[PDB]
C-alpha cells in the first residue's frame, strides 16, 4: 500500500468538518490520475477515493467535502496511485490550514 504510492501525511482537528478538503495536483498535460485520502479510525484504515485529468496547463484540483471523514480522525495520508505521467501534490486546504509542499 505504502510502498507503491506517492504519499503525503496530513493531521486536521478531529472535530471541524465544514467546508472542503482541496488538494493541488501539478502533472502532465492531459494526465489521467487517481489517489485518495487515506486515514486511520478506529484502527481502520480507510480510503476516500479521488480521480481526475490533468488540464492543459498541467493543474488538477480535488475537492473532498469534511464531511466524508469521520469525527474524532485526526490524521491521515493523502496518497498518489494511479499517475498516467507524473503527477506531484503541491497544496492543500482543509479547514484553517493552508498547506504547501516544498
Ligand atoms: C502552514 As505549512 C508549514 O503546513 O505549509
Amino acid at each position: 500500500e505504502e510502498d507503491t504510492a506517492i504519499l503525503y501525511p496530513f493531521t486536521i482537528s478531529g472535530n471541524d468538518r465544514n467546508g472542503n478538503f482541496t488538494i493541488n495536483f501539478k502533472g502532465t498535460p492531459n494526465s489521467t490520475n487517481n489517489g485518495c485520502i487515506g486515514y486511520s479510525y478506529n484502527g481502520d484504515w480507510e480510503k476516500i477515493e479521488w480521480e481526475g485529468s490533468c488540464d492543459g496547463n498541467g493543474n488538477l484540483v480535488v475537492e473532498v467535502p469534511m464531511s466524508k471523514i469521520p469525527a474524532g480522525v485526526t490524521s491521515g495520508e493523502i496518497q498518489i496511485w494511479w499517475h498516467s505521467g507524473d503527477l506531484k501534490m503541491t497544496d492543500y486546504k482543509a479547514l484553517e490550514h493552508h498547506h504547501h509542499h516544498h
